[PDB]
């Protein structure tokens, strides 16, 4: 198991502590009571969560302070997320897989500045 602390998912890279992903074109904000639900599960990065349980990860981040529930937060994040916002798998048995890619981004070295 290994924790990631950044997001990059194609030619778009979000950070899960700024709240701001910059595309080829320039930038792009949005939310962070909907991205939050995102950054909660860049977490893990593909891993099998449930639903209910999801409420005590956005509830703990903010459980929408503009919204009814956690799961009409994530729809909206599609929007402002993007192709990550379709991670987030409901699987009618299993529960919520939100399936990434996997490559985790473990901060192994503290620098890098040497002849090659």
């Amino acid at each position: 198991h290994s924790v990631p602390e950044s997001i990059r998912f194609g030619p778009n890279v979000f950070y899960v502590l700024k709240l701001t992903v910059e595309t080829p074109e320039g930038s792009v904000h949005l939310t962070p009571s909907e991205s939050g639900i995102l950054k909660r599960l860049l977490i893990n990065k593909g891993q099998l969560c449930l639903r209910k349980h999801l409420l005590e990860e956005i509830k703990n981040h903010a459980k929408a302070i503009v919204a009814r529930n956690v799961d009409v937060h994530i729809a909206s994040l599609r929007k402002k997320l993007g192709a990550y916002g379709s991670r987030i798998v409901t699987l009618r048995g299993v529960g919520y897989l939100f399936s990434d890619d996997g490559d985790k981004k473990f901060s192994q070295q503290d620098t890098k500045l040497s002849l090659e």
